[PDB]
């Protein structure tokens, strides 16, 4: 499955305890093209995920080096 | 439970049919306070949804009308 994301927010930062577990939740909307993570209701990542229905192996090519 | 809106945005419009059902599906992301309907995988309706935590009747009060 190619994918592409878009207008990733990182809204805040989860510190994984040194003993104990966290958990998080990931919520999409198929309609929206839309997703969600979550942490104990507080919102953690959002952004736009989907599918690449066409992929080119040319966006994969080395950029011209800036020097 | 007094509830708020915000953004709402009517992507397409339903048409009910004379014979038959059109089933709506809503979807809700509590910690984005956020809400899609959808209609066969298409969006219908996206906005935000919340709870008024303090309502207000002074809001509802009438504007003096300019005439």
């Amino acid at each position: 499955l190619p994918v592409v994301f878009e207008d990733v927010v990182l809204h805040q930062a989860t510190i994984l305890p040194k003993t104990g577990t966290v958990s998080l939740e990931v919520r999409l909307l198929e309609a929206s093209r839309a997703f969600e993570v979550s942490e104990n209701g507080n919102l953690v990542v959002s952004g736009k995920v989907y599918q690449w229905d066409d992929p080119d192996p040319r966006l994969f090519d080395h950029p011209e080096s800036p020097t």
